[PDB]
RNA sequence: AAUACGUUCCCGGGCCUUGUACACACCGCCCGUCACACCAUGGGAGUGGGUUGCAAAAGAAGUAGGUAGCUUAACCUUCGG
């Protein structure tokens, strides 16, 4: 437990920036392409957050080619580079499940602006 | 030797006439089922395409309307905007 915690936390990336379920987040990832080693980007919107320390996770979901592709990170991995917010959403709840039943018009977030 | 009134009836034939789908001409012509082969076609549980009405759903790019957020060399500035 502080043997854990103390394992956890030498671990745990210092500079996660703030972010927020409906937010629209752009996520830098280490990826083998072939031969290459090269960042990618993977943008959406956060539906899902796991705050649990070097555990803490969250889902990005984003259309591709008409149909939903979602991704769960772990925060702390070393494959994830970088994290940054597009754009702030306004949501009242924690897990946005409900948007995987929208599309297009409906699945829009207003932004918060403040 | 017998017998013949007579021509209604049988058979062959002649002339006039009539009907005919016959003309290798009534031993003529021709009809439908059935059997066999071929052709095209209709129906047929269905099978596969084209086009189309109605009821809704969808909403890329563009253009126009609105515009709190972000951003801005030329004009205004009392230099803050
Ligand atoms: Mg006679
Ligand atoms: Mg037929």
């Amino acid at each position: 437990s502080n043997i854990i915690k103390q394992l956890e936390q030498e671990q745990m990336k210092q500079d996660v920036p703030s972010f927020r379920p409906g937010d629209t987040v752009e996520v830098k990832v280490w990826v083998v392409e072939g031969s290459k080693k090269r960042l990618q980007a993977f943008e959406g919107v956060v539906i899902a957050i796991r705050n649990r320390g070097l555990h803490s996770a969250f889902t990005v979901r984003k259309i591709s080619n008409g149909e939903g592709v979602e991704r769960v990170f772990q925060t702390h991995s070393p494959v994830v580079d970088s994290i940054s917010v597009k754009r702030r959403g306004a949501v009242r709840k924690a897990k946005l499940y409900y948007l995987r039943e929208r599309t297009g018009k409906a699945a829009r977030i207003k932004e918060r602006l403040n």
